[PDB]
């Protein structure tokens, strides 16, 4: 058929109770990551197609740069709780790859702060519980689905994206089927 298992998607043996229905794990630290946020685009051109009533959900992950990995894991969770995820996405990517000013947990307070999030209000959801509960979610979720690389995305908890089943030459058409897909597997 036009979209097959083990070629652009692949299903999970031990599908998750409860998951968001659309699910990218990433990482700032991650090139790859870069690459598809930043460059492909992919997360954009992926809701761009979701049909009505399916949202979207972005965690981040440790296992990459340590202690700043889980700095930025804690940044993520306090993005989440104050609703900018779209004001901090850019300059963090760019801060941790780009201009790698990005070196410390006070580096990464500044990008909020130069994005108009008031210091008190960032500090009082680092230091926050819900925070602490939003970054073990984000950790429960990369268990739960036994993510072993990023970027990844997954799909009603039980599909699981496979970009290496799908055209790599125009970024573009690589782009588009990964969108199509992940709408594909959506209505499954």
């Amino acid at each position: 058929a036009q979209y097959e298992d083990g070629k652009q998607y692949t299903t999970l043996e031990k599908p998750v109770a409860g998951a968001p229905q659309v699910l990218e794990f990433f990482s700032f630290f991650c090139p790859h990551c870069y690459q598809f946020e930043e460059v492909l685009h992919i997360s954009d051109n992926v809701k761009k197609k979701l049909p009505e009533g399916v949202k979207m959900t972005k965690y981040h992950v440790n296992f990459m740069g340590g202690d700043l990995g889980k700095d930025l894991t804690q940044a993520w969770a306090v993005a989440m709780a104050l609703g900018v995820e779209d004001k901090v996405t850019v300059p963090l990517f760019e801060g941790v790859q780009k201009t790698q000013t990005i070196r410390s947990a006070s580096d990464i307070r500044d990008v909020f702060i130069n994005a108009g999030i008031k210091g008190e209000e960032y500090d009082a959801a680092w230091n926050s519980f819900v925070v602490k509960s939003l970054v073990a979610q984000q950790e429960k979720a990369a268990a739960d689905v036994q993510l072993r690389g990023v970027p990844a995305m997954f799909v009603n908890g039980k599909y699981q994206l496979n970009p290496q089943g799908m055209d790599t030459s125009n970024m573009d058409v690589f782009v588009q089927q990964y969108a199509d897909t992940v709408k594909y597997l959506s209505e499954k």
